[PDB]
């Protein structure tokens, strides 16, 4: 699925993200998962506009708040 | 070979990360890319505990501020 996929439409990206989610999150309990993600997340976000970058950080901060609430 | 990769070792995860980065960043200019990443980043981080989540958030907040600095300059 992932290697061959070539997304351009909105629905393609939704699918691309779902496959990527499914693949990556298999490894969520690996001792290396968090250090892996730290590298990957920054890497895939480096080209983003400051505004787009800020949306992602705010969402993770919301996520972090929900976790502190839980 | 992202789909077939089955990482275990730290180096496995380094290689897995590189493949993932190379594939995903091909689509950087898509008008859907930011939206796609907002969903993917949340999806991959949702199970993390707080301190893991904090390290990712800080790397992005530092990145943001460093992008601001360079534009300003």
């Amino acid at each position: 699925g992932i290697d061959a996929m070539n997304p351009s439409s909105r629905d393609d990206f939704t699918e691309f993200g779902k496959l990527l989610k499914d693949k990556i999150t298999q490894y969520e309990k690996s001792l290396y998962y968090a250090s892996f993600l730290e590298v990957l997340v920054r890497d895939v976000c480096i080209s983003l506009e400051i505004d787009d970058l800020k949306k992602i950080t705010n969402s993770l901060t919301v996520l972090c708040s929900e976790k502190q609430k839980q």
